[PDB]
């Protein structure tokens, strides 16, 4: 969990279900905006997976979501989330 | 808001640290994030001496004796 502290990829989990579990943890968590975007280019990266982790630091911390998402696409296992 | 609390060049640690105390607790956060906020940003946020005093070491009180 219930805490945005918690929130952590696993080692196949896809960085897309990762992403939407840190959203919603952080859009129910009690911050003023400023902390939730200071958490977002903190804890994101830092609580990725060693593989994604590589990737999303050579990117960058000024670059948007869908470019972070494109370049950990297809890294680790299936996961357990259905998706279209 | 408690990202903008830095130690001034000067400023004495207990200064800065009753700054940091009152913003903390102003602020709108849950009590495992205030806690984090404590071991990340105080330290973070400290002038180039307190840092380097404050890396090496602990509770808020050893942190003043060691930053007086």
């Amino acid at each position: 969990p219930t805490s945005i502290l918690d929130i952590r990829q696993g080692p196949k989990e896809p960085f897309r279900d990762y992403v939407d579990r840190f959203s919603k943890t952080l859009r129910a968590e009690q911050a003023s905006q400023e902390v939730k975007n200071w958490m977002t280019e903190t804890l994101l990266v830092q609580n990725a997976n060693p593989d994604c982790k590589t990737i999303l630091k050579a990117l960058g911390p000024g670059a948007t979501l869908e470019e972070m998402m494109t370049a950990c696409q297809g890294v680790g296992g299936p996961g357990h989330k259905a998706r279209v």
